């Protein structure tokens, strides 16, 4: 069994920026995620190997989880802050595509999800 290659979390030839809503996403948005009781499942790609997962890729193509997004924000990998809310997105989905609802992954993804659109509600607006 094997695992697809990460996402990348460093490319020198995409530009970056720094804005006060990636500060945002950092300090306040991924913050409050990761310290979450339910977060360990999303603090790392998808380990479908140790899983026991092994159509885990053949269904998700577009992997997505909370340690790749610190990491990128870590770097300034963004240039905006929509590709950031794109990838909390995308890790959501995942999620809910992939499982059944009312599995207990999908209830921590829903609680991560509420508290993240808590937050998202009030970004502030760009310096
Ligand atoms: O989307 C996924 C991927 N997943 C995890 O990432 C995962 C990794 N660590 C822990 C959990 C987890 C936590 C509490 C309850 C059930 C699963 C899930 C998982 C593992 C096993 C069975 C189903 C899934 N579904
Ligand atoms: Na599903």
């Amino acid at each position: 069994s094997m695992n697809p290659p990460p996402p990348e979390t460093s490319n020198p030839n995409k530009p970056k920026r720094q804005t006060n809503q990636l500060q945002y996403l950092l300090r306040v948005v991924l913050k409050t995620l990761w310290k979450h009781q339910f977060a360990w499942p999303f603090q790392q790609p998808v380990d479908a190997v140790k899983l026991n997962l092994p159509d885990y890729y053949k269904i998700i193509k577009t992997p997505m989880d909370m340690g790749t997004i610190k990491k990128r924000l870590e770097n300034n990998y963004y240039w905006n802050a929509q590709e950031c809310i794109q990838d909390f997105n995308t890790m959501f989905t995942n999620c809910y595509i992939y499982n059944k609802p009312g599995d207990d992954i999908v209830l921590m993804a829903e609680a991560l999800e509420k508290l993240f659109l808590q937050k998202i509600n009030e970004l502030p607006t760009e310096e």
